[PDB]
């Protein structure tokens, strides 16, 4: 596989790496998305220790409304980071 | 760096290697997004061989319609090749 093609099996891995642990397995609630953040993004993300914090991730990243971050609108967070990651060095 | 780290910056790497060739550095052209998909998405997406479909794919690429990929329109565009990774095997 490329780089590109390893990058994108990675996102749908981490995603269901933490999706999975309770409820839905399709989509992550607060505590999943909490520890993806601080688990997988601890070099680039501040960690996460207020609720108010992951209340307002979740309530930034959850378009539809139902309390949970599924694929698409993890998706939509991937390519916040990404973004973000891109536009620190300007 | 995490898994997804690595993956996040690789969307970063693969962009630049390729937006970087000609004209604008910070876009694609449809050279540029078409040697993108040929080189680095070989076992994921058909090889494209034929002008019409290089001329569809930027179409659908291109929101703002200034003929070019940039790295938001990118970003659109990882989202879709990962989705349908993901929904290949349901
Ligand atoms: C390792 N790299 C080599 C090639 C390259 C070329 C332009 C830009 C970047 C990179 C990267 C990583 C990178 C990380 C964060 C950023 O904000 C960036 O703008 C870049
Ligand atoms: C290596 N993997 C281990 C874990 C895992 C768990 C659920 C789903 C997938 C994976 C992947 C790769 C993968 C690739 C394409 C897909 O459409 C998928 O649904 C998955
Ligand atoms: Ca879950
Ligand atoms: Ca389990
Ligand atoms: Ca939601
Ligand atoms: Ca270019
Ligand atoms: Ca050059
Ligand atoms: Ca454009």
């Amino acid at each position: 596989m490329s780089e590109l093609e390893k990058a994108v099996v990675a996102l749908i891995d981490v995603f269901h790496q933490y999706s999975g642990r309770e409820g839905d397995k399709h989509k992550l609630k607060k505590s999943e998305l909490k520890e993806l953040i601080n688990n997988e993004l601890s070099h680039f993300l501040e960690e996460i220790k207020e609720q108010e914090v992951v209340d307002k991730v979740m309530e930034t990243l959850d378009s539809d409304g139902d309390g949970e971050c599924d694929f698409q609108e993890f998706m939509a967070f991937v390519a916040m980071i990404t973004t973000a990651c891109h536009e620190f060095f300007e």
